[PDB]
C-alpha cells in the first residue's frame, strides 16, 4: 500500500491539506504577509488554489512548497512524497 497523500508530477496539481516543511514547520496562510511578504497570492496565481497555508506549487518549482511560520525561513519544500507511479 501507498501512502494516502501525495504528489503527481510537479505537484501543480497538488490540492491536499498537507500543511508542514520537509522540516516540520508551519506553512504561513497564502493570503497572510506575516511573516513573509510575497506575491504568491490569486492575483498573480489565480489557478493555483492558493487556500488557507497548503502546501501548493503556483509557480512550476519541481514538488510542492509554503512560506513557513519561522521569521528566519522564507520558504521550504512541503513535506509531501509523490505518488506511486506504479503498482
Ligand atoms: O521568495 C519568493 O517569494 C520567491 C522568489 C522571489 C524572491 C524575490 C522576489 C520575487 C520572487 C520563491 C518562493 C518559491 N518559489 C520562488
Amino acid at each position: 500500500t501507498g501512502v494516502q497523500d501525495c504528489y503527481r508530477g510537479d505537484g501543480q496539481s497538488y490540492r491536499g491539506t498537507l500543511s508542514t516543511t520537509i522540516t516540520g514547520r508551519t506553512c504561513q496562510s497564502w493570503s497572510s504577509m506575516t511573516p513573509h511578504w510575497h506575491r504568491r497570492i490569486p492575483l498573480y496565481y489565480p489557478n493555483a488554489g492558493l487556500t488557507r497555508n497548503y502546501c501548493r506549487n503556483p509557480d512550476a518549482e519541481i514538488r510542492p512548497w509554503c512560506y513557513t511560520m519561522d521569521p528566519s525561513v522564507r520558504w521550504e519544500y512541503c513535506n509531501l512524497t509523490r505518488c506511486p507511479v506504479t503498482e
